[PDB]
C-alpha cells in the first residue's frame, strides 16, 4: 500500500540487544555456538548476513537451543511458520530423525531458495515440504484435513509478528497434546517492557503492542503452559495441556 | 577468620544482570512468571529473598524454563546438586509425574529445611530423597552401585561452581544417553566474556576462571551436544550422545 518505506534500513531497532554487553553475546557465539554450528548452517548464516533483511535471521545461539529442545522431546514431525533463508529450518531438519518431516510455510520462496543449496549439501532436503503461501490459509486448511494421529510435535512461529495470536488459535489445535509451540521475538528488542517507546518505525511499534498483547494472552491461556526465555530476541515456549 | 563470617555483602557481582535493563527483567517476571508460579514456589521465593545468601536463589524465569524442559522430555528420574532452600528442587518436583523420583544433594540441610514446609504443602515431598553431603563422594559411590535401570533422565548442577568440571565426569556416566545435564551460572554475571575483570572477590574471580575453562571444555566435549542459554545468570544444557 501507499505510504512510507518499510525496508530494513527504515527500522530503528535492528542494532539493539536484549543483553547489555555486546562482548557477552559475541562470547557466547565464539565459545559455545560457532564450534557447534554445522558447516552448512555457517554458510547459510554468512550469506544471510549480507541479505537486505538480515535482521530477521534467527540468532545462532537460539538455533542451537531450538535444536536441543527438538532432540530432548524427540520430535518427529514439525511445522515452521516463517522460513526466510532457512536457518531455523535447516537447524530443525538436522535435529530431527532421518525420517523426520517438516512443513515449512513462507510467502516468499525466493528467500528459501537462497539457503536451499546449503540445505541440500547437508542432505536433509527430503525432510522438508515447503509451501509458498500465506500461513493463515494453510493452517485453516490443515485443521479441516488433519487427523489426531498426524498432529505436530513442534511448531516454530517466526513470520509476521502481529499475526501470532491468530496463528495461536490454530496451532494449539494442530500441535499434539504435550507438544511445543515456540514464538520467536516475544521480547521485541526489549521494547515490550515499556508502555510507550518513542522513535519506532510504525511497523516496529505495531509488534511492540502486539507482543505486549500476546505475552499477556499466553500467560493467561489455560490450554498451555508457558516459559519465556531471554535468548536471541526472546522466545516463548508453549506446551499444550489439552 | 572469626567474625560475622562470609556475607554476600562482600561480593562485587550481586547487583549485576546480563539483560539490558532491570525493567526488562522485571517485565518478564511479572508478565510471564508470577502468574504461572505455584503458590508454594512464591512462598519459598519470598522467604529466600530475605535470606543472607539470596543471591544464589535461582531466577524465577529460569525455574519455569527448567520445568518446561523436564515436561517436554518427559523426565522421571532426576538428580539435583545444590539445593539451598529448594526453589529449583520444588520446581522440579512439581514438574515430574506423581511417580517421579529426585536425588537432592546439598552440604547444608538447614537451607533445605527453610523450604521443606513449602515442599510438603505442595504435596511432593514423597518424590525427594535429600542427601546432606558433599556431592562428589555421593556421585562416586553412585558409579559403583548404579545399574542401567537407575540412570537419570536429567541433572541440574547449581552447587560449588569450581567443581563443575569434576561433576561433569561423573554425570556423563550417571545420566542416560539422550539425557540432559544443565549447569547453572555458566555466564557468571557476564564476567566470563573478559580475560581480566577488576575488583572481584577471590571466590568470584575463582569462578570466572573456572567458568571460562568449563565453557571451553563443554564446547569441545564430543560425548555431549550443548546449548548455552542467556537466561537467569546463563546456563548450559548438555545432551549425552553416548
Ligand atoms: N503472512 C505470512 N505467512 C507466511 N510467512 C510470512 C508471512 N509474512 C511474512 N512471512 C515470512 O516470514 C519470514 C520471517 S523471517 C523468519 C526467519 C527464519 N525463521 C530464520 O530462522 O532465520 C519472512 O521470510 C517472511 O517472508
Ligand atoms: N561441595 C558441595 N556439594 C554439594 N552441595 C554444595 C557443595 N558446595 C555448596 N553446595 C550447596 O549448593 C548450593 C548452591 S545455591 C543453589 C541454589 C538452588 N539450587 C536454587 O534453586 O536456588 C548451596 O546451598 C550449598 O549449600
Ligand atoms: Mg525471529
Ligand atoms: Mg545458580
Amino acid at each position: 500500500g501507499p505510504g512510507m518505506g518499510a525496508s530494513q534500513d527504515d527500522y530503528a531497532l535492528i542494532h539493539k540487544n536484549i543483553l547489555h554487553s555486546e562482548d557477552l553475546l559475541k562470547y557466547i557465539l565464539e565459545t559455545s555456538v560457532y564450534p557447534r554450528e554445522h558447516e552448512q548452517l555457517k554458510g547459510l548464516r554468512e550469506v544471510t548476513e549480507k541479505h537486505e533483511w538480515s535482521s530477521a535471521l534467527v540468532a545462532a545461539d537460539e538455533g542451537l537451543f531450538l535444536s536441543m529442545l527438538l532432540k530432548l522431546m524427540n520430535a518427529k514431525r514439525t511445522i515452521e511458520i516463517g522460513v526466510y533463508t532457512g536457518y531455523s529450518l535447516l537447524t530443525t531438519a538436522l535435529a530431527l530423525p532421518e525420517d523426520g518431516k517438516i512443513t515449512a510455510i513462507d510467502v516468499n520462496k525466493s528467500y528459501f531458495e537462497i539457503g536451499l543449496p546449503f540445505i541440500q549439501k547437508a542432505g536433509v532436503e527430503h525432510k522438508i515440504n515447503f509451501i509458498e503461501s500465506e500461513a493463515l490459509p494453510v493452517l485453516d486448511q490443515m485443521l479441516q484435513e488433519m487427523k489426531e494421529e498426524d498432529l505436530y510435535d513442534f511448531a516454530f512461529v517466526d513470520a509476521d509478528k502481529p499475526n501470532y495470536a491468530n496463528y495461536h488459535e490454530r496451532l494449539v489445535k494442530l500441535v499434539r497434546v504435550g507438544g511445543a509451540i515456540v514464538y520467536d521475538n516475544t521480547l521485541w528488542y526489549g521494547t515490550v517492557a515499556f508502555p510507550e517507546y518513542p522513535g519506532l518505525h510504525p511497523e516496529e511499534e505495531e509488534c511492540r503492542v502486539s507482543f505486549r498483547n500476546l505475552n499477556k494472552l499466553l500467560a493467561a491461556d489455560p490450554r498451555v503452559e508457558i516459559s519465556q526465555v531471554s535468548i536471541g530476541d526472546g522466545l516463548t515456549i508453549c506446551r499444550r495441556l489439552y
